């Protein structure tokens, strides 16, 4: 007797974690496929609730963009919350990276620049609406297949001004954010995107803390396994510059000559 059951037919579980479950579903009325997240309703006044609120109100603000996972609807039923999003048939960037690492394929220089540009366009859009994503990483980039990358998982999204900062994944987190400096949050999304491209390029698992973590925030790129041009390398280096004002904005990113291609 539920809306979920009523409007959708559930095809396959495509994700699970502390966030709950995600299902590939067909909507009966239109025959389209959607990714529907089903989670227990968070305790009131909890982090989980704060997180869930950041996401509903990001949708309220953002609307539709070709490099952001489209949001269609959200509701609550039983003791659960449901979020209906666009289904990206290529899964997440994280999955693709695992898969490259398995059948030994790889993301080429060219394809790495394409990833950077496309996610950059998504960020440029979010930033222009005075928001920041604050959890950019492979598992939150989705792929549609000839290939579109789309930013999803908006649960950390916050305002540039008066930001409610739930810190993202420590692996991708810029030092100034850890230092409780929120005067240039957009540049933290930039830092994270650079490390996201480095992952796609085949780097070893990023450090969660300790010496190697600090070395990166000193502006040093993790070791790669392949041949990146000096100029693409420099672009990635400056995106993880200790000084966030030295990092390009999303708008300067997508107009950069190395990416024009
Ligand atoms: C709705 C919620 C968020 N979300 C989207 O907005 C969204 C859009 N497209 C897709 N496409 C998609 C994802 C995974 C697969 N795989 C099927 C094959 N197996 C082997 C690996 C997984 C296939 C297709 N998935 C999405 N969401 C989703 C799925 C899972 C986990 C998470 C986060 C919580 O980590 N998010
Ligand atoms: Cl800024």
């Amino acid at each position: 007797k539920s809306r979920y059951t009523t409007e959708f037919h559930e095809l396959e579980k495509i994700g699970s974690g502390e966030f709950g479950s995600v299902f590939k579903c067909v909507k009966r009325l239109d025959g389209c496929i959607y990714a529907i997240k089903r989670s227990k309703k968070p305790l009131a006044g909890s982090v989980d609730e704060q997180n869930a609120l950041r996401e509903v109100y990001a949708h309220a603000v953002l609307g539709q963009h070709s490099h952001v996972v489209r949001y269609f609807s959200a509701w609550a039923e039983d003791d659960h919350m449901l979020i209906q999003n666009e289904y990206c048939n290529g899964g997440s960037l994280a999955d693709a990276i695992s898969e490259n690492y398995r059948i030994m394929s790889y993301f080429k220089e060219a394809e790495l620049k394409d990833l950077l540009l496309q996610v950059g366009r998504g960020l440029r859009y979010i930033h222009s609406m005075s928001l920041v994503h604050m959890d950019i990483k492979p598992s939150n980039i989705f792929i549609s297949r000839k290939v579109m990358f789309k930013i999803g998982d908006l649960g950390h999204v916050t305002r540039i001004s008066s930001p409610q900062v739930e810190e993202g994944d420590s692996r991708f987190l810029a030092n100034e954010v850890l230092q409780e400096n929120y005067t240039h949050l957009p540049k933290a999304d930039i830092f994270a995107l650079a490390l996201t491209v480095v992952c796609a390029a085949g780097a070893e698992p990023l450090p969660r803390n300790g010496d190697q973590w600090h070395e990166i925030r000193q502006g040093r790129l993790p070791r790669i396994p392949q041949v990146l041009s000096q100029e693409f390398t420099e672009l990635l280096k400056v995106m993880i510059h200790p000084d966030p004002e030295r990092r390009p904005s999303a708008m300067a990113l997508v107009k950069h000559s190395v990416l024009l291609s």
